[PDB]
């Protein structure tokens, strides 16, 4: 019922996600010199690096607004993928998949403690 335990969960999921090879695309903002239409496909750019300077910063409420953000990652990639057999989309799907499997009991345990805090 440890109100605040997301926050350091969280950082620890992200040091896991930049040891994973997979990540290495997704680290920093998206080239806009190597990618120059980039952005008349994405709207909001989104990478690991920028999550996780928001997250340091305390401005994040919760674990589901950095989720939000940790999905948006994902979302981008599938929209600006030129296929779905890509390299770099084959990499944000694995990815995507490791977040979720790990992101799941951080989302569970701070819904339970909010829970028991308003009981
Ligand atoms: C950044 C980038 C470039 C080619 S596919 C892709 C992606 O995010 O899926």
């Amino acid at each position: 019922y440890d109100i605040q335990a997301w926050k350091k969960q969280c950082e620890e999921l992200l040091n896991l996600i930049f040891q994973c090879e997979d990540s290495e695309p997704f680290r920093q903002p998206v080239d806009l010199l190597e990618y120059p239409d980039y952005r008349d496909i994405i709207d909001t750019p989104m990478d690991f690096a920028t999550v996780r300077e928001t997250l340091e910063a305390g401005n994040y409420e919760s674990p589901m607004e950095l989720c939000k953000d940790v999905r948006l990652i994902f979302s981008n990639s599938k929209a600006y993928t030129p296929s779905k057999r890509s390299r770099i989309y084959s990499m944000s799907l694995r990815l995507s998949a490791f977040f979720e499997e790990h992101i799941s009991s951080v989302l569970s345990d701070y819904k339970s403690a909010l829970r028991f805090h308003k009981r």
